[PDB]
């Protein structure tokens, strides 16, 4: 059902394959940074442990943050191949 | 029952194979979702986790949000192709 | 019972089976969506698995409405095949 | 039943030809602009997603609003053609 | 139905290619542009990022507001090809 | 749909892309002028670091205030481009 | 009485021994589960072996509640096998 390699069986299938693929992702990392927030403590704030330490929780609060734009692009690459996909199938289906 | 590749009995198959094959995708998402919501817990709102897992689940939103419009497109197609094979019987038909 | 191709008993065994064909379809999809509507559950409105799970039942009700239309031409299309049928019998039998 | 290269047969198969892409063109543009209606929101009057995206739409009903005039050319050719087909029967038949 | 290039079949197929290409190209950036307004922010009236930051802004709003009249003109452009058809069919159907 | 390399289709696509440029270019620049904010600090006014960054910020705003000009002019030339294919298509059309 | 390796005693034959291999396997789990049920105990709400034992018999529970939709699966799929053996008769009956 398809012209090329544009197929919408094939299509459903890769679209099950990243929604699955991307729900394991966060499950794992939740279940993963529940256990790391119970391994670091909080020993004070001005000794030498806060120092050595707070910068790194920094790090990890950032790159956490800079998440979800990733997983919004990502989103939005699947309706530029569909479209693709209809122009394709337009351009020579007549 | 077609001129060179527009078979209708094919076609019936192919939305026969498409339905089931969508039908089978939402089921196990929402069943794999399901799963999914159970295993998050909320730790707190201003502590260590809660930095280290919200912007995750805010990708899930974004991601299933984007999912719908796919699934339009998807369904769009589906005209597009009967109406070439419509086109293509008159052309060369008479 | 023709002139090249077009042969009333062989319309007639076609149009039993894209009806054949139709009817098992509408069948198959019909029992395997009230298994669908079984599986999936309200968790509530405005949780995680709601924004988990939405989007996916909007997209297969979304389909599914498309469903209609894509049926209606395709029987459009016999109407079309048998004037052309008529129009090439006419043309060269006298 | 012609002269040189005026068929009424042929004539009248072209305008059926032509109608009936013109509907199919109407009818995949109409449903295409509703999925589009129903994906684009209104963020805000004044904030920076309005001043983003605004002028796009406006582009959108422009080209649209356009169409109308180029439909009714594309109507007022066929009387040419036809009044020219007619003119050169007249010419030579006597 | 034309006399050497000039087919209003083609003619509709290809205003149906554009109107298609149009209405995709405005969900893309549609769909883009509530990312980019999503993802930057506002830092404050008179620090390093808003002097770091600002003209960029002022450049997309620039440049999509120079859009509108880039549509026009594609717009206008099919209105003076389908004249350019109308009168070489005139000049020698006579 | 065109004349000789005038291609109303290409032309769509075309601005798709340079849409879709300028916005990623505009959404990575804010990210990272965001990074660069938060990393250089304010040691004091008249202190040596002061003499030895002060005019290094002061590069940036200047550059970055050239920007807006830049991309205006950018948008103009889109105009020309479509202007001049109008007039091509004009001059031997009849 | 058939075609290729369509067989109606042979489906038959099939449904019997599908039919009584549930049976069988229905029969020796609720049996085994009344065991399993008898052997635990319940200590306390708030002990040891609570942490210990409960979310085992939670998975217990989550298995077996998932043992239905299993099941409803594997009888529509004789619908789907009949339903191809009707269709490939008709086929080439005729």
């Amino acid at each position: 059902f398809g012209t090329n390699g544009f197929d919408i069986p094939t299509i459903a299938i890769a679209l099950l394959i990243v929604g699955v693929i991307i729900g394991l992702s966060g499950l794992i990392l939740s279940i993963f940074a529940t256990a790391t927030a119970s391994a670091i403590s909080n020993p004070s704030p001005g000794t030498l442990a806060y120092n050595l330490t707070h910068p790194l929780i920094n790090g990890m609060v950032s790159f956490f943050s800079f998440f979800p734009t990733l997983y919004v692009l990502l989103g939005v690459t699947g309706i530029v191949l569909i479209a693709a996909g209809i122009i394709s199938i337009i351009m020579e289906k007549f």
